[PDB]
């Protein structure tokens, strides 16, 4: 298309809301090619990611870590407006990874502390995709610091399965996965910096390591428990978006499966089937189609136990119906 | 199903028995559904992991690591009766990953020492799928001490390729793949315990560095190696289920390949083919199809071989037959 | 086929070339299986892995890290002359991950220095895959100094597609990753050793913590950057071959895609499309086909940024041709 042709086409002005919930949308597109219309300001802030009060200084996009997901179909463009506000200390940018070019953006979007800019990228490519910030020179420190998120680009026709029958979600939600690497005095005592700058050099050493102090969903240990679950009935269909911007993980829904699961995250490569635990690389968004067939609480992990049971990568699900004896019953409880 | 339907249904009563074996059973059902019957004891017990006499307190499903596995097909139901003597110290449960529902089973067969339980399950989906403990608060710890293993629900006509045609194993082995974490003192020698609750803290300091000390197959460094090492011959067709609770593997038949695997797990996923070295996510189970071409020793492992070789993770086959020259030769042997 | 029958076959002797370059080959082979012949000498030698000096005793199959890619068709014979120098100090042999038997002909590959062998196997199975150094008791010590490479067996009708139309690359490169694990003093600064063999001991603490020191293509950083980065136009194909032999990688193209990956690196498990971040175990190939859209610099990277960024694993593309705004545009180039 021409300059003069996208500037033709219809908008639509989004408003991104916090994960783990994503904005309104439709599955199958209304009508033809969009340009959507998506803001976002990056917010240097400190956050408590434990229990116990550990502090990090956060890199966060909408103030949230992840950042939020922007839903666009097939071949719409998406037109990303990113505000560095002045009271921030350090340059951003933005990576698309379901964009074309200029390092997917990251070369067109370098802000310093009060600019902004705005980005257009046809959306050629169907699935979930990771974006976040990588400034030359200060890549990962930016990523592991909380400034990623991710994109779906849904298929123009909504999701399939296999053999082209149509897949229908009743509700969907983000799970962003970060792990983060706070640096820890002689006496193992996490540390607390004035500033984030303060911060840096026990912090690379700590990533060179390879080894996360926490793993968490939503930007914290238990942020998507208690009060904070997610929540389906029996019978609902849900879709779990997950990503993960520098580190693998391996998703599990424990009590459940992922019926279908687009492990690569990619909707033109077909969905794997009955899943227990997926595999989503570091640098990758997946997503897992599951309908609830069991009513109670379900846990949502990483399958590497420990980092799901001592460093923070668990979520839960209520779910609300009837109990099924046929797919499980006790047939003698727990007894002496 | 209905109460009624599926107490109607017929009855088998399965002897577990020692991995690598595999109970018998037949490829394609016999019959309707059936309600297949097992039984497990779990072990709390002491076990020698290496040759340097290295001690660990296991828990043990029927005292084996990993524990046995267990075979029925798809939309039978499988009834597990699970015991927890009353001479061990720690409440444990199982969680199928075949299962749906109350957290794989766990929430549903807490058992304190003394005490039993009889879950049954609908296995509704075909493939390998991990089982293990997962005692709240306590989940990675039994794991990691060993109390995992897997269960194979057959399609019920047997195994197909990617075109719907008959694939028919010879045979079958179950090899588990265990991450342990052993403890050091300042000297860096490995720490024994006299009750196993002496070693949780210092344990679970070893599991937050993700770095485990040994990975072994069937229990121990060298356990499927010398007299236990597993055997085939020229023109064998030999399934090789493997699995990993808690931790990535990536297995590699040396001197072979993987003609069909479901790295999944799951046999609705259609198998990779030609395989070198195949993954497995922890927290799941995947299976290889090979036909052996060639005599001699192979070694299995985990390709990375650091962990294969210095951490414990290697086993070997045993192949009888004739070579083929046609396939491999020496045309001109190491000389000077 | 018999010994005369193989004996018969039309041979070719093939130069070996440097990466990331590879041979001269065709896609589609040249008339019926031939006898393809490779020849490799091992170096024992020092080799410079960073910026700051760091010194290696690596080994190395023509003197490069990773070794040379060898390029055959299905169902040729690969016979490959392997020398290992009197100057060397080392037993060696390889182990191909395509070939069967024999431990992939580690077995019968053994070469004291002064020592030379000639192996023959028939390439059954279409694919890349890793070849690697393997002596007994000593084999991840030699992998991960160096001694690691690929092979492409191309289908006989070359590249296809998932619904068998063709794909055909105008260029290809071979990118090897390297983990490697040197040792440090007390200070924290990398030890220089006059001999391999005083490293050894040193060398072996620092792989049992399975954390790299150092992760990089083709033999350092920033190997394949600068005046060394790899080159290629808008409207080009481009097939990039990665290998891993010891360690997980997760290759990524910034600003591209992997329009269709052989994430297995095997051609008859149909390729995923549309990737992001594909996933390559380690002890294995995998490969991509890219079709450049925008000019400029790319970077390619293995999408765990630390590993990328930190400790090297970070290629770049030149690539020349005029830029595409429907595919992404500036609307607002960084501004206050
Ligand atoms: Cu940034
Ligand atoms: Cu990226
Ligand atoms: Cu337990
Ligand atoms: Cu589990
Ligand atoms: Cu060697
Ligand atoms: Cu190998």
């Amino acid at each position: 298309a021409t300059a003069a042709e996208i500037a033709a086409l219809p908008r639509q002005k989004v408003e991104l809301v916090d994960p783990p919930f994503v904005h309104a949308h439709s599955q199958v597109a209304e009508g033809g090619p969009k340009v959507v219309e998506f803001t976002m300001v990056i917010e240097e802030k400190k956050i408590v990611i434990d229990d116990a009060g550990t502090e990090v200084h956060a890199m966060a996009f909408n103030g949230t870590v992840p950042g939020p997901l922007m839903v666009v179909h097939q071949d719409d463009y998406l037109e990303l407006t990113l505000i560095n506000p002045e009271t921030n200390t350090l340059m951003h940018n933005i990576d698309f990874h379901a964009a074309t070019g200029a390092l997917g953006g990251g070369g067109l979007t370098e802000i310093n502390p009060g600019e902004k800019t705005i980005l257009r990228f046809k959306a050629t490519k169907p699935g979930v995709f990771v974006y976040h910030c990588a400034p030359p020179g200060m890549v990962p420190w930016h990523v592991v610091s909380g400034l990623n998120g991710a994109i779906m680009v849904l298929p123009r026709e909504g999701l399939h399965d296999g053999k082209g029958k149509a897949l229908t979600y009743d509700k969907i939600y983000y799970v962003g996965e970060q792990d983060f690497y706070v640096p820890r005095d002689e006496n193992g005592k996490y540390k607390k910096y004035e500033a984030p700058g303060d911060a840096y050099e026990d912090t690379v050493k700590v990533m060179r390591t390879l080894t996360p102090t926490h793993v968490v969903f939503n930007g914290a240990v238990g942020a998507l428990t208690g009060d904070k679950a997610m929540t389906a009935a029996v019978g609902e269909k849900v879709l779990i978006v997950h990503s993960q911007a520098n580190r693998d993980t391996r998703p599990h829904l424990i009590g459940g499966h992922g019926d279908y699961v687009w492990a690569t995250g990619k909707f033109n490569t077909p969905p794997d089937v009955d899943q227990e635990t997926w595999f989503i690389p570091g640098g990758a968004a997946g997503a897992a189609f599951y309908t609830f067939q069991q009513p109670g609480i379900y846990a949502y992990v990483n399958h590497n136990l420990i980092e799901a049971c001592e460093l923070g990568a668990a979520a839960h699900f209520k779910v609300t119906g009837e109990w099924n004896d046929d797919l499980m019953t006790s047939v003698l409880a727990p007894s002496g």
